[PDB]
């Protein structure tokens, strides 16, 4: 995959997956006022299915899961980076799939970021930073 | 390549290349107060070298060319989208290469965008919108 990002603040602890993802199977976002945590399931470059492990971020918010397949894949993610308390974090995220559904996580504000993937490309997974919340998010993308 | 973006306003006319780029050979940005135009040279998916054609945007600004090769490639582009007159355009662009040189085009402000490419990935080319100026910029990226 291509690896781009992340978007967000410098706090929390680094997060990534080994091996790198080639296809995302599911993703789970934990959120409330802002984005608390993220987790996902993927097929790696080893052609095996993996978990990203325990979620990246705290125990706050509520979980929501998106299940992906050959015709239902993530084509756009956008969001905002702003304060929640003293830290710059991911204060909102919006996920758009190839079947035209939008999910929105968080209700926060700040500086917008947007990654529209065109021509059949798709988000294959995530990396970033997280502590109590999701400080920063980055993407693995396949054409 | 992966195709992502664009970042900018809805004005000007659509711009793209056929065939799609797999490797960027050079890029030329025209700029003054803001970004006036962009052009580049690339190797296509047809494994031939191509021009992007006449520049995308107006006759304003001054040209600056970056020449790329196997060890000197674009690893990050950032910029801002803001007003110049009545239109939202690309008011600044910053290009960073694998040899650690930064070029900055434009002196404008507005909403920032940033695409850091990690792990040896690189910008392979551009698409977007342009009229008198560079209304919007998007990127082709290879891992
Ligand atoms: C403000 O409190 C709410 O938002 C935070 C941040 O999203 C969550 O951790 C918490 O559980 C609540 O839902
Ligand atoms: C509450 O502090 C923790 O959480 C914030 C937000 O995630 C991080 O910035 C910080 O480094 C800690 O990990
Ligand atoms: C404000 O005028 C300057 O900036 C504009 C926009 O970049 C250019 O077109 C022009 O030639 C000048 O350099
Ligand atoms: C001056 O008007 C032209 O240039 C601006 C800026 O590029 C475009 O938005 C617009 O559509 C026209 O093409």
């Amino acid at each position: 995959p291509v690896k781009i990002g992340p978007w967000g603040g410098n706090g929390g602890s680094e997060r990534d997956v080994q091996p790198k993802p080639i296809r995302m199977v599911s993703m789970t976002v934990s959120s409330g006022a802002i984005v608390d945590a993220i987790a996902f399931t993927y097929v790696g470059t080893d052609n095996v299915q993996h978990s990203s492990g325990i979620k990246w971020g705290g125990t706050g918010g509520t979980e929501d899961t998106i299940n992906l397949d050959a015709t239902n894949y993530v084509t756009e993610i956008s969001g905002t980076v702003g304060k929640f308390g003293t830290d710059d974090i991911v204060t909102s995220l919006k996920i758009i799939t190839s079947k035209g559904v939008t999910r929105t996580y968080g209700s926060g504000t700040g500086i917008p970021f947007r990654v529209p993937v065109l021509d059949g490309g798709k988000i294959a997974g995530f990396f970033g930073r997280a502590g109590a919340f999701l400080d920063a998010i980055g993407f693995y993308i396949t054409p």
